[PDB]
């Protein structure tokens, strides 16, 4: 019953037309053509993102939502978009990377962007299984999409789960992406964690409008309920005019080579 909840069901009825004109209707998104065709030719010297979170992490940590500082963990890695960002910030000590990579999942993929030689990439993982290990800060971008508002709130409140344990170990950072912000139960979740360990969440400019995906992040402090639903009425606002239009800005790119001595 709340916004967020009225949000998906009017998604789910919006012809093809409007619901892709709608994923895309006033969003920022970062030019992966130069990016896509030199990893393609096998380029692995250019800096170029191996994805697009790259440019997602960059803009919590440019703005002070997430330090990245000494160990890095990062749950559900994929290519390693967040990874090699980390990896390149002279505050970074090291970068362990968890990520499933099989039976369709996206592998890790192997770049030599600054810092590339701190990170330790590990596939066949299932980080719900993986016993939590110490470190600074925390990262997690784990959150499939679901028609299905209850299927998207069990999987959010699944990933807070889990990665509850590796809070409780002490970390100074993180930044966790909350699939389903707008259901009761991962609102109240949320709220519980932020007496526990503080933070808040976030809605990235870079996300698409077909994801109400916001990120739990230790660099700011607010009203949960409120800003979700502030999210849930922008959401709803392009859903009344979807005219596609997008904003392209420049994707990142990182400096290259090893980090020694
Ligand atoms: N009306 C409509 N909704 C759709 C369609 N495809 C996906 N959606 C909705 O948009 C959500 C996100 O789907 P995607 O963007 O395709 O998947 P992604 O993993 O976020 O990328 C889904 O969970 C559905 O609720 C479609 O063809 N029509
Ligand atoms: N239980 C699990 N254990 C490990 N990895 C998982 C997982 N569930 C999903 N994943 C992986 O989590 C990844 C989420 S996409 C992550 C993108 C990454 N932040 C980047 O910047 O490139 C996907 O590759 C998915 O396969």
């Amino acid at each position: 019953k709340t916004l967020g909840e009225v949000w998906k069901r009017e998604l789910n009825l919006l012809d093809k037309r409007q619901f892709e004109l709608y994923k895309r209707t006033d969003i920022v998104e970062v030019d992966r053509d130069t990016a896509r065709r030199h990893l393609a030719e096998g380029k692995v010297d250019t800096g170029v993102a191996v994805s697009r979170g790259t440019a997602k992490l960059r803009w919590f940590h440019e703005r002070g939502y997430v330090k990245l500082e000494g160990r890095v963990i990062d749950l559900g890695c994929g290519r390693g978009g967040w990874c090699y960002y980390a990896a390149a910030q002279k505050e970074v000590s090291g970068v362990k990377g968890f990520t499933l990579g099989r039976d369709g999942h996206e592998k890790p993929m192997n770049v030599q962007s600054l810092g590339w030689n701190i990170i330790t990439f590990k596939d066949k993982t299932d980080i719900h299984r993986l016993e939590p290990v110490k470190c600074d800060t925390l990262l997690c971008d784990i959150g499939e999409s679901s028609s299905s508002s209850v299927t998207e709130g069990e999987r959010t409140v699944r990933v807070l789960d889990t990665v509850e344990k590796w809070l409780a170990c002490g970390v100074d950072n993180f930044c966790v992406k909350v699939l389903a912000p707008y259901m009761p139960d991962v609102l109240e979740k949320l709220e519980l964690l932020q007496r526990r360990f503080g933070g808040t969440v976030i809605r990235n400019p870079l996300s698409r409008n077909s994801t109400h995906e916001m990120y739990y992040v230790s660099g700011a402090r607010s009203n949960v309920t409120f800003t979700v639903n502030q999210t849930s009425r922008l959401l709803m606002r392009r859903m009344r005019r979807p005219t596609g239009k997008v904003t392209l800005e420049a994707d990142v790119i990182l400096p290259i080579g090893t980090r020694s001595v």
